[PDB]
């Protein structure tokens, strides 16, 4: 079928066929040709025309369509949740909550905008200050594949609000989820050129990136993609660029009573959505002694029953498979990579299937490995590291160029406030998971996990930029004029 | 002794260079740079004094920055002083620019409070907490134009935030950045806070190129800023804020009070000698008997502009620009202009070879074929002729710059259609294209910035956001996540 969206319709692209499978049974999900670089060609001059009558526009009418574009998502919800699960693994009872995630990141957004971006008026000596943001034209957004719905929508909906057009290039493993959204878009009313979808691999993804005519790029992905695209666009400070990268994120342990609620916090944050959430722990630092290794044997115990399963099983599994096969098998790589290099396994990770992205949820220990490598977190291969004092776990911690996500579980409220002030994060949590967070706060990674330009409700800063003006309704003659000057 | 390395003045070892008075030529400062060494140390104090600034109470910090703000207050006429000697200010303009300084203190402590602040809600499973952290050490690099003003800019609602500074002044106004440094040291900046590299470009490249900053704040031309934007490509964990240049256009159209029109083009085209960075440099005035009769007065009234010495007795409107060198350039740019075709209405001279005294000028550029799309340093006026409103705007628009921007009518209606098509920061209806509150933000679009608003938004680059979700006490959850066995 047509699978490209430019200008209001379904058309059909001239690039390459390209499919994506279920990770689960390798069934197809989607597939259909890619966009050239002609039809992205197309695709952004389609935005560029409805610029000017889109950001024209009240801020109301626009705030009307993504209001029932949230009404649609609800009402959807069951399909687009399936979607989600078919095509990427993640169970049909977490998909339904990224839907959710969606809907409400409108009006969230809509207070955003007034909060951060809004319109003021004061008086002044000469007139009236009058502040007002403006949208900067046509927007790239690059889509990921763990929230193939929700991480998007926190760019191009606050995008949207502010006035400005859309480019979306969904990840070539996630398509399908990406035109069931932009479906549900198009019902909600969004005029023709506003929202376009270029469907693709690398190809598509070059085209769009190079393209001249695009004033910003909102990327979510990898660090090594986000910094080569930074590279790229070196020397061109008049494009926005909003750069929302991965991590390596520590989870620090120290004494508490409740030693189960430790564990499953830590459970959340190394295994929910396979570990493939961004903010997930890939470091899990844990003391030496008694109560140390009280915890990791409860953690093993607890987690060497985690569940993975088909995304729509009864009983439902707590996750699925990884994003594909290629993924599971880099992660067991990636494993016996860090044997190689002295870590021992605490749970061994399997791939069940060379054909599939089942594997298990597994903990290695790395304590011994000299030179840790400090490298992006992927899936659920939990690193231990143990440490002596909380100054030791603090060191160990910020021993990354990323700075995405990191939290402590912990009694004291004292060793709180001390990890709390030394840790480099942007997402920094005390007993809670690590992948815990408020809706309604900003989300942005510090060192090679952003580029400063923090999104969720900082998306609004990003999306417009401020236009401060004096007016003066009576042109006047000052009462009294500079030296020097002679009417 | 010209360096400020851990609370105290050190020499530099790197070569001596000097500044000039460009109304006169007179030696105003002079001193031992900073050698790639001497800019190690200044960041290595600076280093060492973020843990003890940044873990220091909010309201302590706030303490010394508005006792900096009194101290400038105090001061004012001997750093108005400096200031006009060394850049060529008159002195009536550089009080100005210090009472700037001086305001700019409590409007960054609201700023702080409003755009990086800390909230506390309740949350289902805790409490959601919004903290916002200061980056480190940050590298300042100053301006000639705002000596002053605009390295305040960065630098207070960095303090404010916590983070450490290293500034490295325009090395055409060093002695300001003394100035303003000896003030900060009275008012008990604890000692590695600020650290003061003064230099030429070597002394800038070593401070760009360091690899322990954490942030760099700029204020220049958009040729440099763009230069240090490709120099950290491929580095986002480095907060760069560029604050460039412009091709600032002014709108003229139907207005009654022409003199009131001709005295806003005036403060926009040749207010700090049309140095500052929000100057008009193209003034459009549509075809007919209305734009003829305001070009007619506008050419009478900047006819009578006196440029003179920073301290002359009248006092002058202008200055001279702020070297003999930059004269030179204008009247050459001039002269460029010509060939392609534009016609003087008030030509500009150099006064003097060995001076920076350059007159009020105006130049008509409507039949020039190609206009070239450039930053602007000095009071010569660009006249563009225009038809209609709509072709006004094209007009204005025709730059990949967006700094400034302003519309002089009578009509609402003109203004209702200016300000929402033009792409511009600063956007005035009926006051100068400089005029300017100092509570709002402050930032240009396109090659005039790299969407790091400074003024009131300064704050938004001085620290990041740390979001928390914080459970004093530690539980497990009413029912668990599906395939969870305990
Ligand atoms: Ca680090
Ligand atoms: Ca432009
Ligand atoms: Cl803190
Ligand atoms: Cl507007």
């Amino acid at each position: 079928m047509t699978e490209l969206f430019i200008d209001g319709a379904w058309v059909d692209g001239a690039g390459p066929v390209f499919a994506s499978r279920n990770p689960g049974t390798n069934e197809r999900v989607w597939e259909g040709a890619s966009a050239s670089a002609d039809d992205v060609e197309r695709a952004v001059a389609s935005a560029r025309r409805a610029f000017a009558a889109w950001s024209a526009l009240d801020l109301d009418a626009r705030c009307t369509i993504v209001k029932r574009f949230a009404a649609l998502l609800v009402e959807r919800k069951e399909a687009l949740a399936t979607m989600i699960g078919r095509e990427t693994g993640k169970p049909l009872w977490e998909a339904r909550t990224e839907v959710a995630s969606m809907a409400a990141k409108v009006d969230i957004s809509i207070t955003a905008y007034h909060e951060r971006t809004g319109e003021k008026r004061a008086p002044m000596a000469d007139g009236v200050a009058v502040l007002r943001h403006r949208p900067h034209g046509v927007v790239a957004v690059f889509g990921p594949y763990n929230f193939p719905g929700h991480l998007p929508n926190g760019h191009i909906v606050p995008a949207l609000i502010a006035g400005n057009t859309v480019v979306f290039k969904p990840s070539e493993l996630a398509p399908g989820v990406a035109r069931a959204t932009v479906e549900i878009w198009r019902d909600a009313g969004l005029p023709a050129g506003v929202l376009n979808l270029v469907q693709g691999e690398k190809d598509t993804g070059v085209a769009l990136a190079n393209h001249r005519q695009i004033d910003g790029l909102f990327f979510t992905g990898s660090s090594d993609t986000g910094t080569l695209l930074h590279k790229q666009f070196g020397g061109r400070p008049e494009i926005v660029l909003a750069l929302e990268m991965g991590g390596n994120n520590p989870l620090v342990v120290a004494e508490v009573e409740d030693i189960d609620a430790a564990v499953h916090h830590a459970i959340q944050s190394a295994f929910l959505s396979a570990g493939q959430r961004c903010t997930c722990a890939r470091r899990i630092l844990v003391p030496r002694g008694a109560f140390g290794d009280r915890f990791v044997a409860r953690l093993a115990d607890v987690a060497s029953k985690i569940t993975a399963s088909v995304f729509d099983a009864d009983p439902q599994p707590f996750m699925g498979a990884v994003i594909s096969a290629r993924a599971a098998s880099r992660l067991v790589a990636a494993q016996a990579r860090l044997v190689g290099l002295g870590a021992s396994p605490i749970i061994e990770m399997k791939q069940r299937d060379p054909a599939l992205g089942f594997v298990n949820a597994a903990i290695l220990d790395v304590t011994n490995v000299r030179e840790l490598p400090d490298e992006e977190h992927f899936g659920p291969l939990a690193q231990i590291v143990r440490y002596t004092d909380l100054d030791d776990a603090i060191a160990r911690a910020n021993d990354t160029a990323f700075g995405l996500s990191a939290g402590l579980l912990a009694d004291d409220e004292q060793a709180w406030h001390t990890f709390r002030r030394a840790i480099r994060a942007g997402i920094v949590n005390w007993n809670r998971p690590t992948n815990g967070a408020s809706s309604a706060a900003p989300f942005g990674g510090a060192g090679r996990s952003g580029n400063h330009r923090p999104s969720a409700y900082y998306a609004a800063d990003y999306c417009a930029y401020p236009m401060a003006s004096v007016e003066s309704a009576q042109l006047q003659m000052p009462a009294s004029l500079s030296p020097g000057l002679h009417f």
